[PDB]
This record gives structure tokens, C-alpha cells and sequence, in this order.
């Protein structure tokens, strides 16, 4: 899907994380997240319309998504072992690597 | 950023306050309109080019973006409240100063 | 193509004729314009997933582009017999109608 539509994804789900009551609705909701950061990395953002595809921002831009996408399988782990909220605050810190990329591309 | 780019920005974060959940996400996107905004008075918009830098239009223009500064101000403050409905209210009322401006100089 | 796709394409565009240099470079744009003009008719937008497939609301964004796409015929005729700045004067007020389906339905 578009970028648009997996920045919703990575949105509705980590107020999903927050608002959480078990470990099944954080996995679920963890699992959804990697799906739409891995599909993020095949779009070009505006803000790199006129760059070159494997431009350094554009690597830059797309190696972001695996280094969200592993912090999200870090808080998923915590979560299917049991460590509910020690998952969710894993989640939270996602918010840096979120707020990381927006600063240079969004 | 140019004057394209900051119209981007109020569109983008205008959908996520529409479908927003919980109080900050709103605030935060509310701050992001606001930069914008501000960012777009110092545009010269296409079709006021030819006309004085000063003209009647121009300044009517840059007003136009004090006066959404402002209301999204208010609304702001509704989020920080953590009143998100009235919030969303406020922030869909905004669209009255956006069609405005469009219906003149877009 | 998806609804935003389309829309990237109409303004982008709609700027190319805003400052295009000959007829053939408007001819162009304008045709690039109907295409995704016809293409976007056959979208829903978000704003309307809420309503039946032809509701009053979902027949009214669909003519919308059929208004847009006579809209930017006429613009086409004005180009093809060399009236240019008439071409450019007409491919404007398409604005009116961009804007008049945005304030209902965006
Ligand atoms: C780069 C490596 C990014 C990472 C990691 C995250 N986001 Fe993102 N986001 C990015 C861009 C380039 C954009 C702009 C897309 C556009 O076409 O305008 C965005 C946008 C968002 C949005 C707005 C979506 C919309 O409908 O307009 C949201 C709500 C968002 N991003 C949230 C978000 C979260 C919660 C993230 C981590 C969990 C995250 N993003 C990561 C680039 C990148
Ligand atoms: C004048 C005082 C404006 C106000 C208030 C708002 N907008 Fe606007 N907008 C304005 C102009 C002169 C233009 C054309 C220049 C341009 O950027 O193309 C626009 C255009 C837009 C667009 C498309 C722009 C693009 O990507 O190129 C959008 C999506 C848009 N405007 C949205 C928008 C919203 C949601 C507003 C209120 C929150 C808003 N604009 C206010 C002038 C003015
Ligand atoms: C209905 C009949 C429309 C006409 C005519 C035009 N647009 Fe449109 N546009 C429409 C909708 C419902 C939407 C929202 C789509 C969504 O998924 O949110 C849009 C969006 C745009 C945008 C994108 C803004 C953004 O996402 O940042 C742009 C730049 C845009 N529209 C421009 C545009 C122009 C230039 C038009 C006339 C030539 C035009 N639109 C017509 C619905 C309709
Ligand atoms: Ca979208
Ligand atoms: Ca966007
Ligand atoms: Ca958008
Ligand atoms: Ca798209
Ligand atoms: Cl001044
Ligand atoms: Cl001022
Ligand atoms: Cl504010
Ligand atoms: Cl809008
Ligand atoms: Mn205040």
C-alpha cells in the first residue's frame, strides 16, 4: 500500500499498544506494525521525490524502516513472553525512531 | 519550504486530527499546522505574482495565515485539554478559512 | 491508480500549464489531466466509504470529474487552435472546481 497508508498503520496501532489489555491485542497489533514498515521501505517520500533512488537519503530513508521494524520485534518478544508492560514500554520508544525520520523526511 | 510543501503538511495532519483517537496526537498534529502555516505566509502564491508585493491581495494573503494561526490555536488548546471531540470540532471548522483563501487565490 | 495518485497528477499538471511555453507542452498537460481526472471517477474517497456505492454524495464526486474533464476539453480546444493564454485562462478556473469537490468531500 501507499506510505500514507502505513504511517495509519504504524499510528493506530502503537495507541493500540498504549490502551492494550493483553498480550494478544500487543502482538497482533506489533505484527501489523512490521508488515507496514517493511512495505514503507518500496516508496519514494516527496520530501526525495528528485533524489536519485539509492541516493544516501533515500538508503537513509529506507534503512530506517529495518531499524524499526527490529525494535518492533524487540518489544514483540517481551510481549509473547508475558512482559506485557514492559512491551508497551518498549512501544513508546519507537516514538524516537518514529520522530528520527520525520525530522529529515516528512 | 516552499508554499506546496506547507499545504501538504496542513492537509496531512488536518486527516490525521479527523481520525485521530486520543488527545495527543491531535496536539501534535495541531503543531505541525502551525509551522506551516507561518512557513506559508512568506510565500508569493502563483497567482498574486504579477501584483506589488504590497498589494491589497498579498496582504490579504499573509492575513489569511495569522487567522488560521490563530484558530488552530484554539483548537491547540481544546487537545491540551484532552477534550478531543471538541478538539476535532474545532479542527474541522478550520476548513472554512482553508476554502476561503482557496476560493481567491488557489 | 489511487485517488491521491491521481490528484498528484492534476496538480502537477495544472502547474506545468500555469507556466508552460507552447501549445504542444499545454496539449499535453491537459490530456494527462482527463486521464487521471477518468481514472480518479472510478475511486472512493475516504470521506465517502460511509455511504452506498451510488449514494447522492458518491454520484456527486463521480460527475464532479466529468464536469472537470469538459472543463479541461474546452481548455484543450482554446490550445489546439492557438489561443494559449485562453487555454491558461480557462485551465484556471478548473480551480473552481477542484475546489468546490474539496470543500464537500476531502
Ligand atoms: C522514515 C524512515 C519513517 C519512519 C521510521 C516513520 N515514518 Fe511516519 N512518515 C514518514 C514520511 C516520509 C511521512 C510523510 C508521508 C507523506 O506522503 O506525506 C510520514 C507520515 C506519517 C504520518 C502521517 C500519515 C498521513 O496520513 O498523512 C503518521 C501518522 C506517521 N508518519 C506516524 C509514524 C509512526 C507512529 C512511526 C513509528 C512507529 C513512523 N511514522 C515512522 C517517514 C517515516
Ligand atoms: C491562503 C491564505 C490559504 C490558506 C488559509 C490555506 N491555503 Fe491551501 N493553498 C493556498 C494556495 C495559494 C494554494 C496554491 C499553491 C500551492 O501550494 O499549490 C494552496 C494549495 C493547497 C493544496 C494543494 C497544494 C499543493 O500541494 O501544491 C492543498 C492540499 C491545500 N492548499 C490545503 C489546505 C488546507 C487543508 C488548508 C487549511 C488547513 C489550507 N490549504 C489553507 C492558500 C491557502
Ligand atoms: C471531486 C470531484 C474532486 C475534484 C474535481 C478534484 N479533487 Fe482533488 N481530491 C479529492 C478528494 C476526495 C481528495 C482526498 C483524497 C484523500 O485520499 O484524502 C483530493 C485530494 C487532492 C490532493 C491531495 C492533498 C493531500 O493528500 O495532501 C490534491 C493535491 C488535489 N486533490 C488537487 C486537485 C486539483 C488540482 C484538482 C483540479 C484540477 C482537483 N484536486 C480536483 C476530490 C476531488
Ligand atoms: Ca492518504
Ligand atoms: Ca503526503
Ligand atoms: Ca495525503
Ligand atoms: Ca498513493
Ligand atoms: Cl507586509
Ligand atoms: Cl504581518
Ligand atoms: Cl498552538
Ligand atoms: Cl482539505
Ligand atoms: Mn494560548
Amino acid at each position: 500500500a501507499d506510505l500514507e497508508d502505513n504511517m495509519e498503520t504504524l499510528n493506530d496501532n502503537l495507541k493500540v499498544i498504549e490502551k492494550a489489555d493483553n498480550a494478544a491485542q500487543v502482538k497482533d497489533a506489533l505484527k501489523k506494525m512490521r508488515k507496514a514498515a517493511l512495505d514503507a521501505k518500496k516508496a519514494t517520500p516527496p520530501k526525495l521525490e528528485d533524489k536519485s533512488p539509492a541516493s544516501p537519503e533515500m538508503i537513509d530513508f529506507r534503512v530506517g524502516f529495518d531499524e524499526l521494524a527490529w525494535e518492533i520485534h524487540d518489544a514483540a518478544h517481551l510481549a509473547k513472553e508475558g512482559k506485557v508492560k514492559e512491551a508497551q514500554a518498549a512501544a513508546e520508544q519507537l516514538k524516537t525512531t518514529c520522530n528520527a525520520c520525520h525530522q529529515k523526511y516528512r
